[PDB]
């Protein structure tokens, strides 16, 4: 994840592969349009989503080893993550499916927010250090606007 490339294209499309048992799919594919749209609003990056591996970002949610050097830790701990932009499986972004996923206020974690953060990684935004900046490193709920003023400034940064 240590990579330092941007995608060289602004119509970047994503693939979900598959879904957590939490959610019905059409919340799920809800939620993850609603994540790209925040970046998207900010930059002339636009976002399509396909149906074959030939997509930039590709998503798929998985319980402990999933085919990389990184197996997700169980409850709670490590939510997801994402690959910085790159051929294959660069730029993909991985879930936690032992997480319980919901959306808004309660117990659970925001799929919403949690893959806005792993969008801003696929996209090859770094982590900030504002606690209160959706690409900080830990998840915290709150409402209102996802995108904090440094998020901004970072994904404008790039692209
Ligand atoms: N419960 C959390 O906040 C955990 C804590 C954590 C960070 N790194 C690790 C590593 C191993 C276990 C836990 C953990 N963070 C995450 O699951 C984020 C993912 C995350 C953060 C958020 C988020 C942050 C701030 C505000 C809102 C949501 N949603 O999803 C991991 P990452 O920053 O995308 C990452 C990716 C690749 C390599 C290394 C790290
Ligand atoms: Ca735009
Ligand atoms: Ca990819
Ligand atoms: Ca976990
Ligand atoms: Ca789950
Ligand atoms: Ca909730
Ligand atoms: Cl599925
Ligand atoms: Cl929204
Ligand atoms: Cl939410
Ligand atoms: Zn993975
Ligand atoms: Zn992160």
């Amino acid at each position: 994840f240590e990579g330092d490339l941007k995608w060289h294209h602004h119509n970047i499309t994503y693939w979900i592969q598959n879904y957590s048992e939490d959610l019905p799919r059409a919340v799920i594919d809800d939620a993850f349009a609603r994540a790209f749209a925040l970046w998207s609003a900010v930059t002339p990056l636009t976002f399509t989503r396909v149906y074959s591996r030939d997509a930039d970002i590709v998503i798929q949610f998985g319980v402990a080893e999933h085919g990389d050097g990184y197996p997700f830790d169980g409850k709670d701990g490590l939510l997801a993550h994402a690959f910085p932009p790159g051929p294959g499986i660069q730029g993909d972004a991985h879930f936690d499916d032992d997480e319980l996923w919901s959306l808004g206020k309660g117990q659970g974690y925001s799929l919403f927010l949690v893959a806005a953060h792993q969008f801003g990684h696929a996209l090859g935004l770094d982590h900030s250090s504002v606690p209160e900046a959706l690409m900080y490193p830990m998840y915290r709920f709150t409402e209102g606007p996802p995108l904090h003023k440094d998020d901004v400034n970072g994904i404008r940064h790039l692209y």
